[PDB]
């Protein structure tokens, strides 16, 4: 009785919520560059349950372009709709012996992607995301192929808070680690009058070939010494990529009790 | 042990989280236009607990602008951080006799009011919402005073949603009724791996003098017949007023157990 | 006194909002081509350009640029190289030989468009969608047969313009009025208390990606006036998808009306 | 042919993105006056605008705008009317009469920015943000004794300039900068192979608010170059809050270098 639907607003029909149900299909560009991370620093962005990482101190930042939909394909229709920009911050850790990343934060440019991300226990906070495209006519950018530079920048509030760089010098079909292995999220709402450690159950995972070479990574100030901490004391390979995944929904890591 | 916070992302020391523990303070410039609907429809988005209102076809829709800040008023200082615009929907109802207003729809165009709004039950969306503003020098615009115009304007995904229109002529000391009841919520959030209806305490509630005269009111499609039935089978009066609260949580209404 | 290829004047030069030509462009296009009201089209032509040997051939082109000048400084950022574009073509021709004229253009972004005016190119601006095309998972469309394709245009929070496009093969043939000089109507307003100038923007190294023709299907909607109303379709032809490059050096003048 | 007050022309003349003049402005300003070093002041003027009586005074605007024509049209759509300014001022003047020169300002629309160039207005776009005074509740302050308004501009996702006022009074001196006409370069780029104008806005009806006066404070950032870093404060002076109105009729010939 009374309205309905898989998320506010609820409505007679359900057809009025934000979000559509799981699964939802997702088809993406990727310019990631891998780093290193203040083994310690990170220690801290680990809740109970997540070990840190075989190798602690591997991190990455992740600039992404997505398109995606739900089972039945409506939102491709209206690009407007189905389309979001994406930075984030990767981790390496372990659950029982397991490789996991964690996502300590976040940002998008999108509305339903941040609600989503928050269902799922994903930090996502708004920014502006910006990223390369590569051409294949024409002078105005790199191609895919030796030489290739692309860039990806975030802001927010008006500030720049990463700008990264990958100059490509070769193809491979090594995929980077840490976004070849689940993501381990807290899920946690604010109280207004219980978290879990979940992991984000995908299946066909799909990458292209990886485009791989020197990488540059700038962080700045802005958002906080907490966010500083995971700042870059050394920079690694920078990699292109297209990507591609079905998420279904969370499996339950820990419940705490 | 582990990171802490409010609200996601969680941090060694609490610092990053995207919202900010209640009370939270609003001041704000509403353009609104009573309606009438068809109290039928209206009734389909009470959910169990929640009666008709006295007046069952009372309606409003409203535009407002608001700046926000927690307690220690640090947002302020950036106006970008702490200004966003809304317009929502409200409908007459009851909780044990006592006079109420549900809000079925709301949109706002930034993305920390959005997410609070969730926190409470406050069905937010993310639009593009204008409205017109006083002036009390030149000619371009209108004065708070007899003859004064003033519009408000939402649209979504590039199409029009709503579109309202007052032209005010005399001034009370008379709150829309609307606009002077507790709101309930229903407090919900999707399942990855319980609803309860809410309202929201709020303290230090002011209005400046409210300007009324006539109301226009045009929906447009789009958004679905769920929300469509909610058109304005008749429009009444507008108002433009000066609004502040502090909000400080939600009371629990009915756990439905 | 200072100095800049345009505003703002700077004692180097070095705050100009555009830089000078040649500008070089690589875009990806959604084009859709259709049947304009040959009368309407007229009336959109000045003095100079006639109608086209096919009068009521139009385009409405969707398009996302990237765009650098020479030393190609503006591609590290690309949040400075980046605008989305729709426009309007129609068919016409200049002292015999066949041209397109751009009556309609909006983009969204403030140098792109600044730099349309330097042209004659008569730019607004909108929020401009544009489906791309996918090569992993399931959430979108391969360009290949079967590939569907939107675009979307609005305007002040009102819908202009939807196309859509479902490919069915490739062809090495360019769509028509995307391979002919665009002939410009050069003017500005006067401030202190004339003189149009018709010209056509000079281009090279213009290229084509294999083009993906099929379907078309186009729609216009109210809000812009019945001036543009009137280059509204009344038949919908086929739909093209592929990359274009150009760079353009700069103007060369079609006629003073001297 | 099509015609229009500007571009794009059409058959009736109704397309044209610019309405001719006059339009009315009304808008709520927060300002702060400092000092800038005269020598680089100077190399901002061009021929005919020479340094004011007092060379190193400048300021920092930032205003929010409704505007419309004289039919008052655009009034009704809100998106439509408004937008979000910042300038810089610097003091100079012509034929021994002060005047105000802007070497920069930055608007968040598009209309007003291609008006802006009509004008010789060196407009560019920016994000540009600004406090409200409010008469209810806790969240803002009041245009009254002690109250702090804030203001601040960020351009390609990179801070510009952050201003900040603490009013302690309310006089009926308007602030000089804001009170003399501007002197603009109207010029544009040269599209088919000079010839700049020195112009001033020709205004009416100008009216202030009472003006709410205290302290300012104002800090520019770096990033578009070192040109407008010349132009940052050595000295920051008094801050100013109020409502201004103008009509905005068409521009006057100061010289055009014959």
């Amino acid at each position: 009785a009374g309205p309905v639907g898989y998320s506010l607003p609820l409505s007679p029909t359900g057809e009025s919520a934000m979000l559509t149900p799981p699964p939802w299909h997702f088809s993406g560009e990727v310019v990631m560059v891998d780093y290193r991370v203040d083994p310690d620093a990170a220690r801290r962005f680990l809740p109970p349950g997540l070990e840190p990482g075989a190798d602690p101190g591997a991190a990455a930042a992740v600039f992404a372009t997505w398109q995606w939909c739900s089972q039945d394909g409506a939102e491709l229709t209206d690009p407007g709709r189905c389309q979001f920009g994406e930075f984030l911050i990767l981790l390496s850790c372990e659950f029982e012996g397991r490789p996991m990343a964690r996502c300590p934060y976040a940002w998008v440019d999108q509305a339903v992607p941040m609600m989503r991300g928050w269902v799922q226990g994903m930090p996502k906070q708004f920014g502006v995301i910006h990223q390369s495209r590569p051409v294949t006519v024409g002078k105005a950018g790199s191609r895919l192929a030796p030489g290739g530079r692309f860039d990806g920048a975030l802001s927010v509030h008006g500030r720049r808070v990463v700008e990264a760089s990958v100059t490509v010098d070769r193809s491979t079909d090594q995929p980077p680690a840490l976004h070849d292995v689940p993501l381990a999220h807290t899920l946690v709402f604010p109280e207004w009058v219980r978290p879990r450690l979940v992991a984000s159950e995908v299946s066909d995972v799909e990458f292209s070939p990886i485009w791989t070479g020197s990488g540059d990574l700038t962080f700045f100030d802005g958002l906080g010494d907490d966010f500083g901490a995971l700042a870059p004391l050394e920079v690694g390979s920078g990699h292109v990529f297209s990507y591609g995944e079905t998420l279904h929904g969370g499996r339950l890591l820990s419940d705490y009790s």
